[PDB]
């Protein structure tokens, strides 16, 4: 019914790499299907009329899976690692 939210910086930086990425999906020849995966995923998280704290936050949208979902986790969790701890 034509909404249109305000310009705000809620989860505006997730959707910056899932749609930066997805270029890198369709742009490469086998790689159209991990191309919706951050598609939809950025689409839903780049006009979602709310915020996440965890990666099951991201799954339960809709176009999400748990590929990308998963993902997501990795950002509320730490954002970056090079090695694993034990």
């Amino acid at each position: 019914s034509k909404r249109k939210a305000p310009q705000e910086t809620l989860n505006g930086g997730i959707t910056d790499m899932l749609v930066e990425l997805a270029n890198f999906e369709k742009n490469v020849s086998q790689a159209i299907h991990k191309y919706n995966a951050y598609r939809k995923a950025a689409s839903v998280i780049a006009k979602y009329p709310h915020k996440i704290k965890s990666g099951a936050e991201a799954k339960k949208l809709p176009g999400v899976g748990t590929k990308i979902a998963e993902k997501i986790d990795e950002f509320l969790a730490t954002g970056k690692l090079r090695k694993l701890e034990k």
